[PDB]
């Protein structure tokens, strides 16, 4: 009778350890941290990773970085995004304004489908954020897709994101620190959050190389 | 002295002194992911199973469908006491008259002895909320109210209110120590009746909340 | 022509504390966070004025039911529904459904019941006039009050606005303070306009009998 | 030849004259900042009252919230009869109270005039704050007035006064503290500034007594 | 294709620990308390580019006049008005006496002018974060790699004023010059570069004669 | 000349011209912050006094709150005759303060240049929404430079370690920046001195403390 809730590895070393066996699937997990902790690479890397070992394609939704810049950026760990993009095996939905949440939705559901996406990668007033954010979840909930969620916060130990409703909307909540101490800085990740399912606490260290996220469950 | 009933989460009713007081409102504050579901549903939960006593889960963002699924993770098999008409999910997710009005029916309907209630201006809420609770006190329902809060060791709940017009206080924390988080419960307040102080540690498990005092 | 009196609360140790009691005529604020024994101090004032002094009690309360009040008063021995059957305690119910309104309806209370003792439980510019008001309007009465109030940090703001301890004339704070997973109540005596009394915190328990101070006099 | 730049007048208050090298500038307002109970109604009470027993110079006292009588009575803790200088003409007190500025500093003008006080207590947006307190303290000035004003604040430590701008429209600023450690509290007062003479530094202990207030000052 | 490629910037101890200097055809925020360096570190960037690479440089500047520039290079042996009257510097005057579309087409204008291949730009939210968004696009568009300096007023708070700034810039470094018992020191860390790789922390610095001085310690 | 780097007048104060390595930038303005009572209006005073009476430099002092009679009688504290160099049109106190019972700055910044130029002065001292307060800073700054004045421009703050000045612009819009702070050191406050800041120049970093006298200002080396 002690039925768990099915998980979706990562493949991102050390990640799927710390979290029992991946994200959890059909829900959304929310990772939120500082400037330059490693968000996209983290929402990279599990597309990246879903396409490569299950051959499950992916949509990543950018709202600022363009997809040349994200494909150019991927380059950085050996990764051909641009190849995955022209087999069709990624999609990269570009939905940053030119130099309305009912839409972009619309649209995720069409790239989902024409696809066959199962993972998606989201990149990136509290009252109306906390409900529209809410709503977002609620219809990738419905769609089924299994979506990771990055969010922007401005302190290593104050809010979990930015309008300190994020992580109470999200299913799953993942934090990246990068903190600054004695001039050195250390970068951690924690799985504060995952309804309905076990995991390890606390922060552990990882480190970003050109192979991407390396976590020390160590 | 005040008669309690048992939460029968293990070790919370040795921390208070017997269970929560019948026809009384707790808050149950925390940070994200602290266990006040967890402890709202275990509270609904073992009223059914070990007392037969009925319950209504009240819940304002999170789906029926998710409360349900999220619990089978403890062996906990909520459909069928809906199923049998011992549990009843309200479904005040995605008007506080109505609400009230609501909750009062389905307490009438299931005839529930516990109730769970799960998560602008400074004082609407307190008057709000000083109206939620005074209604269940006077339906005489035991209810578990939870509220979120976003500091460990700051205000108890988000509004500088809550904790003041309830008539018992539990707070859940995640604290960080170094790189690692230990949870812990304390109940600061209860009207009317003593209780063990400060902070314990528990865990959440296969089996729920498992609390460790002394 | 003299320093002004004092009246016993006969709250073991705070008498000392203050030397003496509480200012009469005058009102005392007591402040404190969640669960810090405001309800419980303002209860033992009206309680030991009727039972040590024959001094009715009017208790003003805004959001707990008198009934609640009375039941949680008995895991003390306190027998209130007795004293409020025999007309020496008032429980006055303010709660909602102008505090010009208010004051009059405890003038009458404290006529009627010849109350010499009175506990009042529970925009900063609009705080500070009407706090001012009445503590003004109770001092003609000639009622000797302890309000209290609400606060959100140990060791933070007397009270929520930033004005009530500027205005009233007598300031008690009650803490309950986090020693290392373990609390700590104590009683401070912040000051009391034109007399003396101890300084500082000094620890206090909560016990079937109410609250219990220790000075270490 | 004393070599100060700017006259005193001592307020008698046992030790403040010491830190302060002579007492309170004359023609000029002296700010008393603090928390709550710290002794800011006692020292401008004492102030005016030592002005009166010592060298039969009169004083006006203005109250914004206490009422005079309660003033009156409360100062009775220290063995003085301010009733008895109210019936003599020697202390004037002003009630600005509200019932259970331009026409207030005409009050106090005319107050200072028809008592021939020499000694004043004042006791007790930022942009207006500033103006009028500076306006405030200027009419004094020009009528020559000796004066004592107090203010609150929120913090032992952090802004002298309320709204940021009380300390730098003052004269003098005199702050005092009444810290809370270790569970016990200890009262000091403070002589931040003084313009154009020195002073003592620092925070100086002091004790309230049946006597009033009294300050040890060290070195 | 392969990785973002970098611009050196000649900067003694900075292209060590960016390994290789400025990722090139990028923004880069560099953001400081003030006096903490940032004007030096691009004007440093131009010099640099100009005299060791004969890499034309465009320096916008919308409080500082151009002649003062000059005046406080001198500090540090440099000759920026020659280097502008051989065509290979342009002091851009944004200061007043904003539209930011009017702006960009100026600094195109200027980058096509010169030929530049190097640029300094010195110095509610939502409308900040989307205006930076646009010139740091637009920048990316025309090819040049720029240094863009930014204040902020704590040294261990946020990264720039806004709050935004930092994460709509590819490239971020942060200048500190914190204060320590009575003592200042000076470092330069590199916080953030998308795409590639660099040295993680804060590391001395000194400003001299010569210019920015940065010690890997 | 020019071709040069920016050249220093020395203030004379003791210690301050070893820690600005000469004095303050010539024709430039230098803020000088602190809390209340730590002694800016000293600093802006001793700046002309010196100027005056060591080079024969004039100077204009702008107050916009103490009177001059309250500023020429506190400087009697130091031992300087303010109103025999006002007597000898040496110096200039220009009383901007307002009546006892929006302000122009543009105004104001013309009664200034004609103050500097009828007394010839070399020397200023100006005591004492954030958009608002950086651009019209600026402009005034820019004018006084434009003047060739070297000036000093007071500011205040409330915390002896937290912003430069009030609106978190000040010293941003300043060539130089000088703060002055009164640290509360177990009961006891201690004065200190630290230049932040010479735009195009050297100086000292970090604080350096000092004590006022009956002479002013005095640095005590490091
Ligand atoms: N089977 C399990 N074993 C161990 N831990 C579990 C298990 N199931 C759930 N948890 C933990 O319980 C947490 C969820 O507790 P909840 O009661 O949902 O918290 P919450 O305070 O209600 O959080 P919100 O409403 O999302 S802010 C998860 O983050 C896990 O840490
Ligand atoms: N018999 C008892 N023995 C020991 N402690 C008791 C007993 N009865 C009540 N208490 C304690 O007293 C507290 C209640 O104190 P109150 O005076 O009601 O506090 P309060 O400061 O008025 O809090 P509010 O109004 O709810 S914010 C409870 O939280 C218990 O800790
Ligand atoms: N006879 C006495 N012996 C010792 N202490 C006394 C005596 N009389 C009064 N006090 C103390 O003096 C304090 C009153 O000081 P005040 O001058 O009224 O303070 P305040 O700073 O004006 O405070 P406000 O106006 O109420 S915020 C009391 O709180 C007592 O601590
Ligand atoms: N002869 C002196 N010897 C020692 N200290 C002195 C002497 N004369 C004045 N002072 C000190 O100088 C301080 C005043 O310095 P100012 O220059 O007026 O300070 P300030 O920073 O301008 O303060 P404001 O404008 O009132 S906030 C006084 O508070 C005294 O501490
Ligand atoms: N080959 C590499 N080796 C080591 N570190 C690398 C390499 N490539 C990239 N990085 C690091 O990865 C960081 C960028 O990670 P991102 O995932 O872009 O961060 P981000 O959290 O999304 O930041 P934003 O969007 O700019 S706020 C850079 O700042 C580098 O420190
Ligand atoms: N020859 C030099 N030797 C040593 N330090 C110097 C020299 N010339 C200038 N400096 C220093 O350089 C600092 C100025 O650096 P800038 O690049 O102008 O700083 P900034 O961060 O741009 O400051 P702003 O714009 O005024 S907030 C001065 O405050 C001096 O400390
Ligand atoms: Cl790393
Ligand atoms: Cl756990
Ligand atoms: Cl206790
Ligand atoms: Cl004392
Ligand atoms: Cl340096
Ligand atoms: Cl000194
Ligand atoms: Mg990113
Ligand atoms: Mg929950
Ligand atoms: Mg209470
Ligand atoms: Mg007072
Ligand atoms: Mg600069
Ligand atoms: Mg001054």
């Amino acid at each position: 009778e002690h039925q768990a809730i099915a998980k979706m590895r990562t493949m991102i070393e050390g990640f799927d350890d710390i979290s029992h066996g991946g994200l959890p699937i059909g829900r959304s997990t929310l990772v939120s941290g500082t400037s330059g902790t490693g968000k996209t690479l983290f929402s990279i890397q599990f597309l990246y990773n879903g396409i490569i070992e299950f051959d499950e394609p992916g949509v990543f939704v950018t709202f600022e970085e363009t997809p040349q810049d994200i494909i150019k950026n991927a380059r950085s760990f050996g990764w051909d995004l641009a190849k995955l993009v022209d087999e069709g095996k990624l999609f990269i939905l570009d939905a940053s304004p030119d130099p309305d949440l009912s839409a972009l939705i619309e649209r995720i559901n069409y790239a989902i489908q024409k696809y066959r996406a199962r993972r998606v990668s989201i990149d990136s007033a509290c009252s109306v954020v906390r409900r529209e954010l809410f709503r977002l979840v609620a219809r990738l909930k419905q769609i089924g897709a299994t979506t990771v969620m990055t969010t922007e916060r401005i302190e290593e130990y104050g809010p979990i994101a930015r309008y300190g409703v994020e992580e109470f909307v999200s299913d799953n909540v993942v934090i990246l620190r990068n903190v600054l101490e004695g001039e050195r800085r250390r970068r951690t990740l924690e799985i504060l959050k995952l309804r309905g399912t076990s995991h390890m606490k606390g922060e552990y260290p990882f480190t970003i190389t050109d192979h991407g996220i390396n976590i020390f469950p160590l």
